[PDB]
């Protein structure tokens, strides 16, 4: 029964063609949904009660579109998101962090606009986790956004939105200085021929997967759901194909910001992503990611590939990793393990930000500290296990891979352990 | 010999990649498609696309197959649609560069436990009006196909039956249905109501893969460019859906309300044409050919053996085309199953085979009407040169190009056993 | 039948990985195909008798090597005459006649920088006596090959030059030497004295790989069955060395003292024949063909394009043979470079090309002696039938087998362009 | 180039020219062959063990010290000839030569002692002489038995029973020497610790032209099973009288290593020949060249793909450690082992990194020479009070011994494999350490 679920006959196929032939509509997904959902906040999704339903439906990142609304409007949206998120903090083993992303208005006819400088400063003052920078055309646009965030916004992730021909042509220099990329298909489909957008999307997703940096697929994914309760056949296919392409995140804009079915749109993206993740051909994907990733002398990078290889060898239910900044979890995520990456962290911001990386399930550690560091590490690992049991990730008898470091502080991950549950 | 400009077009840097991941990383929006569009477009005929003048514009835009939806309209209404399609197609007989065959497909209303009384009458109408294809609605098992085959009376055994898979039972009994069908249609409209909407992509990808493995045509259908019923431009999900159906391996793509009742029927056909051309150049032939080759069983059938040899030869020299002589379309279908990058130019004397081969990806039919030569080898040579000269006229070929030519050792269908490498003079 | 798929290591051939291929090798799986790696036997006092030479031809000797490091011109002229008398004693039965090439192995430069005066005289002797091949000793650079070619003069343009790589400089300048040579000999005797003995296997494997990539013949030579100079059976290391030279990709294997001066010349030829047949069935064609195909560059030469198409067609139908008509041997060499499992039966009127194609693995030359038919198409068909009738008599073919036939569109060398699937009747 | 560019700038172009690294980075086996270079020098320690047969040419203590220095890892006693008194003296001379280097625990070289049985002869099973010779082996503490003419699983059970309760730790390597042994290979390997391709008798029992098929098949199946396989007989035969081997002999040694053999053997070459030390030196030189020419890219991929999924933590840690070692070009994998099993499971994936096995068992240190790429270090210190400190001391002993021996350099990365509790069977940890 285990080998009939989660498209396991298709996963064991020797060729991609045979993998397709073995896909089964009766093979139910069992793993937790790994592709994060970004929902745009607006009039249809601003109330605290509506936001609680969206969190339950699967929203991981709340997007605030600074192209519309005042600073007062966006501050109220942030407060409502935080109130809805903290309403579930009473059960720390099931609490779900939700990131807050600021999407800039853009340069317009201009580099960095004066309104963007003010909006970026608002973001730093209100503690946003991510910036989706509109119309990034070159590396200096990213440096300008970074400078506008100042010293107090050093930890904010900058996701560059590629929306025109120049952004596509200068992609390599933009990705090098960005934390990740958004394939902003709305403007891209107006700036370049509509029939070429899929090429730009597939290329950028492939390059981001190669670089190990998050990539978001955005705009008109479930467009018809703005007025209709069910999406079109092209819309469900688009969501599934963005996941199969290798996108870390999928997004909803008008579907959640102004549409009549914001919760249903989140539920639909969740349902499709789960089905598409099980249909991923890990046999070739892992082989290619492994082969393309360069040789490294960084112990976090070396431990990460060793841990993902170990996870596939034993069909590990999860890889539990301790992380301060999210980096050790990101390096595991880049190899696309089938095992869920359960990231235990004390940083509330890192817990929100790792939603950008596919297959990373953040757990915010709020248990009392231990006097001996080795005991404190072990307790964080046991917390990962208990949260995993409660959420359905783990059961007694499962094998897990545990990734830790040799001393406190970020940058010292160097250990991988094979543990039997209970 | 060919130049650096040649190797920058049609996604050739992405085509030469050693891994699928590197192939994706090398896809270039500035690399323009050069090859003729190989995925056929099926357009549904209705009030928005019925007039002879509108049909001429749809043929020019790229429509290869006209679909008549027998769920609506009388026999008199459909007979007039057939006459208007034939009048629009024959209006281009004066120009060899613009004349192109267009198949006529009858889509049945559907079942009741099996074949309905209306379907028996509509299938009889199809035989009497010389339709080329039947898109059989709600096929659930092999006996449904046998009932459609029996209803095609004594005169319609040459009509192709494309089984529409629209429910859970059709998906589960897919192998037995494909075995007795000429091809399959992934009818996503009803499929998305009969099974959970989030599972349709799995059924589509599975059925396309199995049809590619069997070497039988597969159609992707319904809501591909839905928003174009009222809007002049499609959504980002719609262009992605069309491109991904081609990348999945679909032989044909379809338009329903977009061309039958919408405000932009011609623009919807133009959009499918533009996307299909871009997506065909983005196909990773290096792995696709290797897997089709490895999965296809060993064969002692000379047509099957010649076809793989010809496709291998075409890839070796970057052949501009594979010219094949075919009476039933079968030799062209066996070339098409290996997905060559070279266009398969099929020269035939059968008007029906010329229309029907539009079901097979990459097959460009040429109807030959010259009087037969007394010496059979001379008649073969005349047809081969007719393919070469039509290719030069349409932009497929130029002097100095290499072409692969597929023929048999004697007249009559079933004897394909020869592959030749020719330099165009 | 199941019995067919148990022989010639077919379970090991169908394996998905090289490791599983090794695990499936079976000592009870008997070889069925004809031995494809040519045997070169050095002529000397143990192998000069016309009667002894007839036994060596029957045992499998394909090329007779004359070592010009020993003996006078009178001694070598007598060896040539005895070889030709033994070879022509079988010419009365043209369907079974086996051509045998004559190769002249030069003394070398000695302490000199280039072509020695003795080599100039020996090369002129070779041209005057009609030798087919020259094994040029101690080739260190491209200009050494040009000097050998100039010493052969205008009458020796058809002689094949196989460069012997015997020292560090020859290994380092391998690419420039191979470019101007017809092929290479890994002359392990001197190589194992010029470079550390423990590094010879690296030079052998590298040169064989580069010759296979270039599609040019490579010979593995020296001490392959050394102990058989005095003992009736070879050592375990010797049988392993012969098998591994075949698995490495060598076109030819050689015997020196084993046939020139030893007590078991015929048994040494029989031993190389037996090992080579076993090792050829153990070749993992699944990966080898894929890699040769992928590494071979794109080509606009129709002979090259027809050759890959024919080898692909042969693997698709498990063809017993590829019958090719050839004037110079080139069309057979281009088929041989893809290492088909099917025997390449090369039918030629050139007695010299029939002898020289033994340098290419898997090429079985048939010398056609009939004068040309008045109708060229009939002359082509008669030669193909001669290939089939010889193939039946020799055990290559049976009624019911499929064969690939490779021909050209006009008389004369350089116009091969046709591949055809034929059933043996 | 992008997959090695950062490491090329850091380690240098000279690093990537040695140990056949251009051939190792090739995308196909054909390109790997084309890139093999006679000027690319081997850098790694020799991983394929050398078994030398002891006889009149190699019996003296002084000659044995030279053979240990030349690279002999296993001493073979052929019980087809000589009395029990003769073999006991050979064992004592081997032990005296081995213990002459014990003064420096950081360098000492353990040498295994293997007893090769006379065989069944015309009998159907275990002979009476074999029962007595096997009891002699247990009494004299031999590490391995090379069991002659194994034809079925019951033959190895008979050898195991003849070793008694005191010989439970002795490794049984079954010699496959006839058609029945080849046909019943799977049942024999299942109950054996390893296999010897005994080509001498095999080449007489089956056609000589088929021996290479049996050798390649048995090596492949042993590699798949993760059990040691020995290639034996006439590898350097001409060196019995000549100082240099033939071209076929060097090729045979190189191809046995490329086939996947864990051990290579010398019989008359060391037992009675005029050049026993030179024969060991020649096998050492060829094995190092051939090990660098192994195409690890496909070999590791195929071993990984063919090995079934496992829930054994030692097996899971081993694959993770070998993958980590390839990712960083690790100089070594240091493993703590009681029985040798954790080192054997690392060895089955054929890492390029040396497997330095730290053990307190003198017998396990001798026996791990059967596994390719395992370098045994015998730890003699008494246990620390805190188990975690004792584990750390053993890891540091491996690192310090490794640096002092040129296996590790400052700046190198090493992978360290340990367990969560004392005793055999609990290996479950992999660590990445930087050498300072
Ligand atoms: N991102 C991503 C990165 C790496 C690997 C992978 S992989 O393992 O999943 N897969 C590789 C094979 N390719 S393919 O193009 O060689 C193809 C081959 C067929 O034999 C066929 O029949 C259809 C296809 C095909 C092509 C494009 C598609 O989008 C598609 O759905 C199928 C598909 C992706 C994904
Ligand atoms: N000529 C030639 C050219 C192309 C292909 C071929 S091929 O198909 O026959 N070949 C496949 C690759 N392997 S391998 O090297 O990846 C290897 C893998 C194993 O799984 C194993 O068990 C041992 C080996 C092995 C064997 C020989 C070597 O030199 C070596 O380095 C490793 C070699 C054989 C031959
Ligand atoms: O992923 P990051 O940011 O590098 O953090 C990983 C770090 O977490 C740890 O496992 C635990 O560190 P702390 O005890 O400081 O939380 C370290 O050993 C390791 O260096
Ligand atoms: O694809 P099909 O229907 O089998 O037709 C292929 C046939 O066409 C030919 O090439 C030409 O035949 P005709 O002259 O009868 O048209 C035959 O030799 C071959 O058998
Ligand atoms: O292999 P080569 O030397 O190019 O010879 C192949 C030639 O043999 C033929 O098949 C027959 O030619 P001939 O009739 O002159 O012998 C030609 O059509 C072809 O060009
Ligand atoms: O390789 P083996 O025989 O399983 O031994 C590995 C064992 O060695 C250790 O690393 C150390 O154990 P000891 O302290 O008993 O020597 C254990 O944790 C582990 O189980
Ligand atoms: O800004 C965006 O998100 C877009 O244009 O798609
Ligand atoms: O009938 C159809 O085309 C459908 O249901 O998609
Ligand atoms: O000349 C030769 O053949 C040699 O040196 O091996
Ligand atoms: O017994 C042996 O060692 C042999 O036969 O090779
Ligand atoms: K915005
Ligand atoms: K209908
Ligand atoms: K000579
Ligand atoms: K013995
Ligand atoms: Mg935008
Ligand atoms: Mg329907
Ligand atoms: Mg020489
Ligand atoms: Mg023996």
């Amino acid at each position: 029964a285990f080998f009939q679920q989660q498209q396991l006959p298709a996963a064991m196929a020797d060729t991609f063609l045979e993998h397709l032939c073995l896909l089964d509509i009766d093979s139910e997904p069992v793993a937790a949904r790994s592709t994060s959902i970004i929902a745009t906040i607006g009039p249809a999704s601003r109330s605290v009660e509506r936001l609680k339903e969206m969190i339950k439906a699967g929203m991981n990142i709340a997007r605030l579109n600074f192209s519309h609304g005042s600073h007062e409007y966006h501050a109220e949206s942030i407060a409502n998101v935080r109130e809805a998120v903290e309403s579930f903090a009473g059960s720390p083993l099931s609490y779900r962090p939700v990131a807050i992303a600021l999407d800039t208005k853009g340069p317009g006819s201009g580099g960095l606009s004066e309104q963007d400088v003010r909006d970026l400063r608002f973001g730093v003052e209100h503690g946003v986790d991510i910036v989706f920078a509109s119309f990034v055309r070159k590396a200096s646009d990213v440096a300008a956004v970074r400078a506008a965030l100042g010293p107090e916004g050093h930890g904010i992730k900058i996701i560059s939105k590629i929306e025109n021909h120049e952004g596509v042509k200068r992609f390599d220099e933009i990705l090098e200085v960005s934390d990740g990329i958004m394939v902003a298909r709305g403007d891209l489909g107006i700036e370049i021929p509509a029939e070429k957008v899929f090429l730009a999307q597939k290329m950028m997703i492939g390059r981001c997967n190669l670089a190990g940096k998050p990539v978001v697929c955005a705009t008109q994914m479930l467009e018809s759901m703005i007025t209709k309760p069910r999406p079109t056949r092209a819309e469900t296919s688009d969501v599934a194909n963005a996941v199969l392409d290798g996108a870390d995140c999928i997004m909803l804009s008008g579907e959640t910001a102004k549409g009549n079915f914001p919760v249903e749109a989140v539920k639909m993206q969740h349902a499709i992503a789960r089905e598409a993740e099980a249909a991923v051909y890990h046999r070739q994907l892992f082989e290619e990611l492994r082969r393309a990733a360069p040789l490294s002398r960084d112990p976090t990078e070396v431990t990460a590939i060793g841990a993902v290889e170990a996870a596939f060898k034993c069909c590990a239910a999860a890889i539990i990793v301790l992380t301060t900044t999210g980096r050790s979890a990101q390096l595991l995520s880049r190899y696309r393990p089938r095992a869920a990456v359960i990231a235990v962290t004390r940083s509330a911001q890192a817990a929100r930000q790792v939603h950008l990386c596919r297959g990373v399930f953040p757990l915010l550690y709020r248990e009392p500290p231990e006097a001996i560091w080795a005991d404190d590490v072990d307790r964080r690992v046991q917390f990962g296990i208990e949260s995993g049991k409660l959420r359905g990730f783990l059961r007694v008898g499962d094998l897990v891979i545990v990734v830790t470091g040799w001393r406190p502080g970020s940058g010292y991950t160097n250990i991988m352990r094979v543990l039997s549950i209970s």
